[PDB]
């Protein structure tokens, strides 16, 4: 247990065996869920004062929520005695999404006035996700028109285009934001009996022709159907979250590329003990781009059962934060990245995207 | 004995109302809340925000200040008849202002509605109508009648309507201390028109005994979600104190049975038994965590239950840090510990208790 | 002549007698209408530039403007050569009562949309004994109908009321602010030969019941006809602006209570030379409240005459505000109250009530 | 040749006979013309970029560009080569001229929402005057129907009035601003044949009786018909601006006025090589007020071809403001006034009012 | 050959094009460009100008910037064909950010008109014109060619129009640079379709070496104003640069007629040969003055012209004081020299000259 470090990895670890979170994890959620107002998951309202007290920039909102969100699944997994907290603050967070203040971006920057319609999956993924996620956590049917109608989209417009998948901005393909949805496509046939899955196949095989590299393990940042365009930089974070949650889908295809992107993005140092990682090649520098590499490759480490690099990863992250339990709940002095209580919280928590698939009923 | 950065004795507070008058810091805080032309509190009927522009009270504080400052006048007038008529004219201005949009407004821009009164929002109506009902206690006024019946029809029907005991504050967030100022409400216009509106109180006191207490450490869950069913997991100090003070009013036995065990749970002693400081949940050394009001809501809980010992421990470690100075002969605090500080610290000089405000003699 | 001082009190009281006003109130004058477009009394136009550099609280607007205009109407009576500068600042005064960013704080509110219509005192007293002011001094009738319109409607509010006198905001009955309506009845008397006036009685019988405490010389800060609540405070300044204008009406009343007010109220110190006024009973602070005990009473004293009090108090209020003389200009480095100039400019030059009423025509 | 001038007084009143600008004049032209976006007379566009640059209040945007223009007319006189561009300059003077942004005060301050259909004399005459400087120069007849319609409204208006001329704000009458607006009667008439200077006579007997001091040789500060009252202050820089223009039109009337104005306001110091001039009477400050008083009395000096004072006065003024010339253009460090750079334009390159009136044509 | 804040030498940037890459700091300027997730200037289609912002650019100069980076995004396409594919897809960014109202919305704000391509600014419409055609010849894509059609009639009809020959940019201003944009894109029009707009060069070409130039010092007036006949009287470098670099692509024998006269007006040679700053007007020894763009556009003219020795005096004096640092393989400068700083160094160091993107073979 260094200074900074609230449990051991191996407490993270077993956490599902003996039925409990942590305490550091229960005192997250009281950060979520104990003082009036402003903590986020206080309310279903359009009130975004936890977001606000953040700094939270208003295009990262979507992404704190489903994130969240992703953590509080796995929290229902953990422990049968929460699942019901859990399942409520699904719903908050599911109704949050919807707030115009989360997804007006996409009227903002002149793309339409409907974030479902088309496009946009940046948005309509995560929010599909969420909605999957909802239902299996709490059995309700609260939502189950509105996530057949999305899933109808989704399904419609990868069928209607020539390259596997859906955009995000009109002309802009990202693999991290198509690997969202296609979960959300498992979700549902697992709520269902469908098989809106069957188009992972040819997604999976079209992300691997010229969207990765397969020597180094690691995608290009993005694709541009319209000039055919491959953006010629690889990328950490938007490699780590693909791995993780392509790893729920076909093990197989994680496994063969997480030991070269370790290889080629992941520095350990200081005797061992930590890890940092690097955003693309061609630098020694850590963290760089939006700053999400370690944090998305702390959850990929999660993922992957790696305990070792897990360590290593949250040795680097957590302790400079300054975390501190006060009134039984979870502040960090000094965040080092955007989304840095949620993914820390996700990574801790994460039972894994093949264990929220098969997730017993409640 | 006074103790240092007090200003007055224990002893004194309580005995205001035996020696018909307030205590000169008392009169002080009412002419902090009445004296200065346009930025005092209680200057007018209008919607004008001063006072608390000055005080930086957060938007959504607004009605729960008014609240407190409210059913301290009606103490007021319980104590000094001389007082009684300038009770009344603050408590009308204080109805007044609750009705304004600057009070309720967070309501509509949350999205929840553009009536404050129409469903759910407890938290609001819920004072909203006990202040009503002390407005008329006090001055036997009926200029809010109608509105008061109005809005006890709509909580009544509201509680009828509920296959849980109570009515909601946000949507699918249960509280039980601002259901307790609704159930009060209930009491009040009972009293005023012989009504039975108050029947609906038994289920209620039934109800939140069952998920959302811990019975051996005498202590509220934070808040119930119907929808789901879920409980949250951590107690509450500020919730539990305000709910038993009010209570009290209503079934003295429910709050007699929880009040020791509360006290074992979240009050800590310090300073060679001088002084008490709160805890706002389990499983913490901290004092007044969560919203930071644990200990100034156990103020007025030891007041409600006549707790002398407690109330002057608390007081001491709240009042000296705030630095109070009479200037003018008006109440000011250099260093206000907490939101809500001069209105609850007011309020627990001078409760009477809840069942003495329910049967207020007439003017 | 101490130091921070201008002129001599003896100097003050004989302006009007030597038919000129001492050079620092001509200085005043010249703050008052020099400079183009941030002078107060530049234009008729609905510009509150001076009041903006002053930092002068919206609400407390009207009361720069009239009493300014109080101490423009004795100008008029000291120097015939300034009596039509004073006119025409009055004029100004008048239109710039009448704009919204004086009055809008009555619609602000939520009282109403007019307001002359009903109650608003505080507001409509004073732009009616400006109306009688302006006439006096000038001889024009440009006012003449709103007066005559302002004026019945007053008089109506009192004989409807089953107490004498009229509120400010509904349900606060205040004294001073009543005084002021009074006397623009007397003033339209004078003007007109009517009798609006005989009202005065039964106000100042009124007055005298609960309102007053006859043995300190002192008035409680309002009542409340609603609930018959006298609010249970002396106020000083309310009482010293009560008794400067009533000496104008019936001198007994005033001269009866001024000794009284005194002994309860002011504190001479600095072994005679100077004085203060503590604004309430029960304290040793000076100037608490609004701060304004010892202005009003500096013009109270002015109009009873007092000499030796007035020199006590503008040796205690005027050398710490740091009075400066620049082209021919009057500033005050540190006023240190509301409406410092404003009633040290009207306490220097006030002729008294009683003289402005019985003024000659022009 | 003193630290902080740029050229000497002999130079700027040589240009006209050598047919030259001198450099430091260019210099200011290129302040005026050359930079893309910021410089003043970039565009006709509705764009102030640089006056907020400048920091000058929205008041005083008319006189800047008033105040140049009349400066641009010089240099047309002085320089055949820079005509053109002088034309192009008033130009766009009079296009940005006629944006909200500097006749708008008119309709916040409550007075209109036409500038030119009623009083605003402070506006419509230096517009009327820059109409008709802008033709003389170009002969263009672009803004000749404006022009013919705003010369008819004051023509109008004067005649409609008991007093002779025309106010700016309701009830308020500066010399200053009808000797622009009778200047423009002058041009007008030049350009057409027309005999609307008539009115000139009237007027010059008016200001002659209440608003003189003719043994001081100053104006009083304004005048306010309604009442009949003349501000009892006289204005060194009002008598300045004033006497200058009317110098155009009758020259006996200035030279009278001229030597007894300089004895009222003008301080020669610093062994006779400087002068600074004091604002009002019964004072020893300079440039109080509005602070223009210098720099008004500098165009004045240069109007009746005093090179001694004008000499003295620019000692005065110039290098405080530590003039650099950058890029061959020329900046002011710290400009004293407002004002400035406008005003020592102006009166560097002035050829007289006469001499503008009789400004052979293209 | 590698001074201190300098990044490659410049025979390396000279050599891009035979190589077929672009230097290292080349690629990191680019991945400047595009890699960051949403402030990166080419993320995205939409009207989002966090890149601008961060920049601290302001809106008057938004449009220059657009497309002085597409002009450097068209000889990529040229230097290196695996990154054409990219080249082309910023392109697109480019039109299509250029048509956002906060980039043109200047025209509106000034009182000139509703719509920026009817009449007159040529500032702006030059440009979008000249960025359709180079996204067409970069890509071969149809996308635009309806609006490409139709500005170019715009365009070539206003020319026709006029007595002057050329089109002005704010009604009654005519500035030669902006008018040398137009005139290539019309070049660009009849590489793409066999048509003959650019006959119209030889006129223009007559007129601006008429009044509008100085043959002996070979510098251009600032500006020309038709109503009323004026050329203002001050010659400027910065005008003349970037005019003699396009005029080059369409005329050569005109620009290497000027450009050596061009040098001797306005360049000086310090640091015993090893630098070069450029006066921006006749009558001082001060640099960059006026907008401060005569050193940097003056390196892009060195570049157009083949002229190795001249670039590298300036790219010394440039770059150096602006302190480039690579951090994630992307390129900053902690200290810009001046407006449009890191768009007209990377263009400058990929530029393969007007002519050559003319003549660029297809995909």
């Amino acid at each position: 247990l260094p200074p900074g470090r609230l449990a051991t990895t191996e407490d993270y670890f077993a956490q599902q065996a003996k039925q409990a979170v942590t305490p550091d994890v229960m005192a997250q959620l009281a950060y979520m869920n104990y003082i009036d107002f402003i903590s986020p998951f206080y309310s279903r309202g359009c009130s975004f004062e936890a977001w606000e007290l953040k700094h939270t920039p208003q295009r990262v909102i979507k992404y704190s929520i489903a994130f969240y969100a992703y953590g509080l699944a796995s929290v229902a997994l953990i422990d049968p005695k929460l699942r019901a907290l859990a399942g409520h603050d699904l719903d908050i967070a599911v109704s949050k999404m919807k707030c115009k203040r989360v997804w007006g971006d996409w009227e903002e920057d002149g793309f339409g006035t409907d974030p479902i319609e088309k496009e946009n999956i940046m948005y309509k993924g995560h929010l599909n996700l969420m909605y999957g996620l909802y239902q299996l956590v709490t059995g309700s049917r609260r939502y189950e028109a509105e996530h057949a109608h999305l899933t109808r989209i989704i399904h419609d417009e990868i069928a209607a285009n020539p390259f596997a998948g859906i955009v995000c901005e009109p002309d802009n393909y990202f693999v991290q934001c198509n690997s969202v949805a296609y979960l959300s496509l498992w979700v549902y046939d697992r709520l269902h009996g469908t098989d809106y899955r069957a188009a992972t196949r040819a997604w999976l095989d079209f992300i691997q022709k010229d969207l990765i590299d397969p020597e180094r393990g690691a995608f290009y940042l993005s694709y541009h159907p319209e000039s055919g365009a491959v953006k010629p930089w690889i990328s950490a974070y938007t490699t780590a979250w693909t791995l993780a949650m392509v790893h729920g889908m076909d093990p197989a295809f994680s496994e063969r590329y997480y030991p070269r992107f370790k290889q080629t993005f992941v520095e350990v140092y200081d005797e061992g003990r930590k890890a940092r990682v690097r955003e693309t090649a061609g630098t020694d520098d850590a963290d760089g781009g939006v700053g999400l590499a370690s944090a998305f490759t702390l959850l990929l480490a999660r993922e992957m059962g790696d305990q070792q690099l897990f360590d290593q990863l949250l040795n680097h992250l957590e302790p400079p934060a300054k975390p501190s339990i006060v009134s039984a709940s979870l502040r960090y002095e000094h965040p080092g990245s955007l989304l840095f209580d949620e993914l820390l919280f996700l990574a801790k928590v994460h039972a894994g995207f093949g264990a929220l698939l098969r997730m017993p009923p409640p």
